DNA sequence: CCCGGACCTGTGACAAATTGCCCTCAGACGG
DNA sequence: GGCCGTCTGAGGGCAATTTGTCACAGGTCCG
């Protein structure tokens, strides 16, 4: 399946985009990166990818795009929007898009690598996002170990505000995204709290391949 | 000693949002 | 050449689950 890599300075860009959103993403990521900015996504072809059926995929294609508009992307800072114009349909069953080109760059450049079939079973982005950042770490055997600072978690994945009450940030955000990990992907994730006084202070993630 | 306060924890409720499903019907194409 | 049967996909919806928010009980330590 498509093998996805990335500018690190991607994977730790802050940014709020849906599944849906992220799995189109992927796509242009490989369709740029296979060579202006502009790309095309196919109905059918994005259906077959993830088994939806034509009349979803339509669906998903047509709201994450329209919801783009007025997002915009931050690299620590310098901040950038995902899109320069509106997309379109000259083809029923095709979009035209158009990617700001002062992202490419950010696109290719210190990388991270990860198979499709990987993340096509995630359900939350959050975890998507996880899962991302700790591809960045991992060694060719399939494991690896690294800390992340919690204040750093929230700006970077943009997590709605109430999961700063830490009870709520492990209650829907740590323990589901865990856990879909462990259920969906190839990868067996373990974790331990790093404490400062009463305070949480870094989140500490452990893992190998199956 | 024991107090209210400033911290921390987990859970029970509710509201707002998302999931994969269903139904209709016109476009594009080929037989 | 031109009509129609079929596969697409662009719309409109649903109930069941997940995600996001806050009130309230119960732990600690300090002065
Ligand atoms: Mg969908």
């Amino acid at each position: 399946s498509p093998r996805i890599v990335q500018s690190n300075d991607l994977t730790e860009a802050a940014y709020s985009l849906s599944r849906d959103q992220k799995r189109m993403l992927y796509l242009f990521v490989d369709q740029i990166r296979k060579s202006d900015g502009i790309c095309e996504i196919h109905v059918a072809k994005y259906a077959e990818i993830f088994g939806l059926t034509s009349a979803e995929a339509s669906k998903d294609i047509r709201q994450a795009l329209k919801s783009f508009a007025g997002k915009e992307v931050v690299f620590y800072y310098e901040s950038f929007p995902w899109f320069i114009k509106p997309a379109h349909s000259p083809s029923r069953g095709l979009y035209s898009v158009h990617i700001n080109p002062y992202l490419i760059p950010f696109f290719i450049g210190r990388f991270t690598q990860f198979r499709l079939s990987e993340t096509k079973e995630i359900t939350n982005p959050y975890a998507m996002r996880l899962y991302e950042s700790l591809c960045q770490y991992r060694k060719p055997d399939g494991s690896g170990i690294v800390s992340l600072k919690i204040d750093w978690i929230i700006e970077r994945y943009q997590l709605p505000q109430s999961y700063q009450r830490m009870p709520d940030f492990r209650r829907r955000f740590l323990q589901v995204c865990v856990n879909e990990i462990n259920s969906r992907t190839p990868m067996r994730l373990s974790y331990i709290e790093k404490k400062k006084g009463r305070q949480t202070t870094h989140i500490v993630f452990s893992f190998r391949d199956i």
